[PDB]
């Protein structure tokens, strides 16, 4: 099954998931001179005051920090969205070196990593239903560049040594995802997909223009994770990103001028 290596990576996914070559795939390159400022877009509403993190899991592709999504405790609303989307998990995509790692690009620039806060539309009742719908998910994408440390990232990076290999999880309560946000909520938005199999076309992408800064030491610790299971030959978890996909018949809108 699928992964990020030469033999099972993005160029192979279409064989088991033919939607890989569909009309609304992600990620995409954001051409900042083609995206149109849309003065009808609202400010995002990111309501994470009551967020309840539970657990962190190495799933063999990335690590997910999971939230209690059994009530409306951490929600994304506003922006291009209608209705209420509950945070279920966040995760990252990152590179073997700082010059690559992000899935979205900005005028072809790749950032060192990209954070995805994944939310599902409550009008569909559960995540498995939501991913069957064109407006089922909203993913908030945040670029990471390497410079100064991100203080609110450090609790994530210090637990990584305890979930080194596929299938390992650890308690991860009381984490505040508001410490992963940049200062500005200006964003681009377009209709797309999950960037991992099954690649379903159910996502409203909201990608923030302002990257967060993380330290070289912080991203080095991401790169010490493993794709493999315990006791298996070591395969460092690096380069777990899908490259940019054709934009096709889609328009990327900017919330800012
Ligand atoms: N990478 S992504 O945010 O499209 C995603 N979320 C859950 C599975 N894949
Ligand atoms: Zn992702």
């Amino acid at each position: 099954h699928w992964g990020y290596g030469k033999h099972n990576g993005p160029e192979h996914w279409h064989k088991d998931f033919p939607i890989a070559k569909g009309e609304r795939q992600s990620p995409v390159d954001i051409d900042t001179h083609t995206a149109k400022y849309d003065p009808s877009l609202k400010p995002l509403s990111v309501s994470y005051d009551q967020a309840t993190s539970l657990r962190i899991l190495n799933n063999g592709h990335a690590f997910n920090v999971e939230f209690d999504d059994s009530q409306d405790k951490a929600v994304l609303k506003g922006g291009p969205l209608d209705g209420t989307y509950r945070l279920i998990q966040f995760h990252f995509h990152w590179g073997s070196l700082d010059g690559q790692g992000s899935e979205h690009t900005v005028d072809k620039k790749k950032y060192a990593a990209e954070l995805h806060l994944v939310h599902w539309n409550t009008k569909y009742g559960d995540f498995g239903k939501a991913v069957q719908q064109p407006d089922g998910l909203a993913v908030l994408g945040i670029f990471l560049k390497v410079g100064s440390a991100k203080p609110g990232l450090q609790k994530v990076v210090d637990v990584l040594d305890s979930i080194k290999t596929k299938g390992k999880s650890a308690d991860f309560t009381n984490f505040d995802p508001r410490g992963l946000l940049p200062e500005s909520l200006d964003y681009w938005t377009y209709p797309g997909s999950l960037t991992t199999p099954p690649l379903l076309e159910c996502v409203t992408w909201i990608v923030l223009k302002e990257p967060i800064s993380v330290s070289s030491e912080q991203v080095l610790k991401f790169r010490k994770l493993n794709f493999n299971g315990e006791g298996e030959p070591e395969e460092l978890m690096v380069d777990n990103w899908r490259p940019a996909q054709p934009l096709k018949n889609r328009q990327i809108k900017a919330s800012f001028k």
